[PDB]
């Protein structure tokens, strides 16, 4: 919620980059830094009532209060039919990387049904590092 | 939540890179760093009271007070059909890296049906470095 | 929940790299470096009271308070039919990382049907670093 980053290639602080056929004579590098991070997130002070029904006297009578009727989910549901009389592939691959009629699927779900729900819920996903290196 | 970062290649706090027929010659580096990090996240101080009927008196009557009805949940439900007649398939595959057909699911349900939750609660995933290196 | 790093290749405090036809000749590194993390996270201070009925008197009656009625869950639940009459198939692979029709599937519930839960809750997951390396 404060440094989120997606960064390509570096992250530094104090970076130097020196290449490609380069000369670096006699310098003189001098650095004094003073770096200081006082974080403080996230101070909550709470106080909550939460009641459905408080305090109710006298020959009273309550009826269907909270009701979360009839609830359905259907979250991911898809259908790929495929109907073929013939099919003919090639495939002649070289240092690549394929992904033919793959599913990647991630279903995260933090607080579904509940009550009353206090204090701090986090999610975080990152996945799929996939690499091919040919000399 | 405070620092989620998806670096590349390298992360670092003072970095040099000298490459690719550099030179690199009676230098003088001279650093002095002061870097303190003082964190204090997440401090709570709760108070809550959670009641459903607090203090019913006389001949009173209560009824579905809470009714989290007829529930359903159907999250990943796909149908792939495939009907072929001929299928011819060639693959030649060299240094690849190839991934056919497969299903990679992933499911992850911190706090589901509940009541009354305090505290933290906290989810990560991050999976499938794949590589392929050929010289 | 404060860092929550996905990289690529390395991590480093102080990093040097030289590489690749490259001259280095005396120099003269001198780091003074003062790195401290006082980390001061979670502190919670809770003071919860829950009740479903609290301090119920005089003749009264009370029915179906809390009521999480009829609940389903089908969570990964797939079909792939595949109806075939003639399929031929050749694969060459070579320095390949091949994976055909596979199913890798993952599933973690943390806190399921209950009740009153406090604390703290953590799922982490993190999986599939798979390699290919040929000279």
């Amino acid at each position: 919620s404060i440094d989120v980053k997606y960064i390509g290639v570096k992250s530094a602080y104090v970076s130097y980059d020196v290449q490609k056929r380069t000369i670096y004579l006699n310098i003189t590098n001098t650095l004094n830094i003073t770096n200081n991070n006082y974080y403080s997130v996230e101070v909550e002070n709470i106080t909550a009532q939460v009641q459905f029904s408080k305090t109710v006297i006298g020959k009273a009578r309550l009826n269907n209060i909270t009701i979360i009727g009839p609830l359905d989910m259907k979250q991911i549901d898809y259908t790929v039919p495929t109907v073929i009389a013939e099919e003919m592939s090639y495939m002649y691959d070289f240092c690549t990387l394929i992904s033919i009629k793959v599913h990647n699927i991630v279903l995260m779900m933090q607080v579904t049904v509940t009550t009353t729900y206090f204090g701090h819920s986090e999610q975080i996903s990152q996945e799929r590092y996939q690499y091919v290196d040919c000399g």
